[PDB]
């Protein structure tokens, strides 16, 4: 029954994939009557006070992004003498631990509204156990993911949403939000 639940909102403001020593903005909604609200990085159950509160929805900061902030954020809220609640939860991953994979396509990257295309990410070094196609603007984590290899991702038939420019990524299943540098990028149109 979590309809009947609706809980604050967390997004990012910027790409939730971020590059080593990079940074990211994020925004939760206000809950009016909590006289503290922070951004916390969760580890286990346990949950650490993490980045800078912009000083509306309380937005706040994490510049700096290494290894130990990748991972899963809710804002915590803190109302009256003894109770917690928190927005839903937001993934941040972390870029550059790996050498990048590649990406191809099985046919042009100018395509008409309708038509197919794959495209498939590999790697002749590490043998990944994982491979995710990001779009360049996206403000989530790829919904793209693959344990195949090599690891095709089907985008057709294609309608103008498609276009953008896309790289992928390889990883671990041991550390999920520790990702490879990006492959090269393709830039896909539709018209």
């Amino acid at each position: 029954q979590e309809g009947d639940f609706p809980m604050p909102f967390i997004s990012a403001k910027s790409s939730p994939v971020i590059p080593l020593d990079g940074s990211v903005k994020i925004q939760c909604q206000a809950i009016r009557e909590a006289y503290l609200t922070q951004l916390m990085i969760i580890k286990n159950s346990t949950y650490r006070e993490i980045g800078r509160r912009l000083k509306t929805d309380p937005e706040f900061v994490i510049d700096h992004m290494d290894a130990n902030k990748a991972g899963r954020y809710q804002c915590q809220y803190r109302i009256g003498h003894y109770r917690f609640r928190y927005s839903d939860t937001l993934e941040l991953v972390v870029t550059g631990l790996y050498g990048k994979p590649f990406l191809s396509a099985d046919r042009g990257l100018v395509l008409m509204p309708g038509e197919n295309i794959s495209l498939t990410c590999s790697s002749a070094h590490i043998p990944f156990d994982r491979f995710s196609l990001a779009k360049e603007g996206e403000l989530s984590l790829p919904q793209h993911q693959s344990g195949e290899h090599p690891a095709n991702f089907s985008l057709g038939p294609v309608d103008l949403n498609v276009s953008g420019i896309y790289r992928c990524y390889g990883w671990y299943n041991r550390s999920p939000y520790l990702w490879s540098f990006p492959s090269n990028a393709l830039e896909l149109v539709v018209t």
